[PDB]
């Protein structure tokens, strides 16, 4: 059941600075998330704010 | 040398959706980036778009 499409989730192996991870999951922690999740929002907001067309 | 912490790369991975692996990576293409590094980037404006403090 649901081999393709609507899965809705792939593999990205993201590598960012130590600093970062720090602080972001820390927010994370505030927050119940991971930073894998604010990375994800990041993006959300990130084509919300770069367009505003959203197709 | 730079044992531990300046090494300043962690991993993490992210899961979203092949909507976005369309038209992110279609855009990763033009900008010739892995979405890997757009999440991450879409951090640093997320941070910047919400606080003023830039760190």
């Amino acid at each position: 059941g649901r081999p393709y499409k609507l899965l809705n989730g792939i593999k990205l192996g993201v590598y960012i600075p130590q600093e970062w991870h720090d602080r972001l999951m820390e927010i994370a922690k505030e927050k119940n998330l991971t930073l894998s999740d604010v990375c994800r929002l990041a993006i959300k907001e990130y084509l919300d704010n770069h367009d505003k067309q959203k197709k």
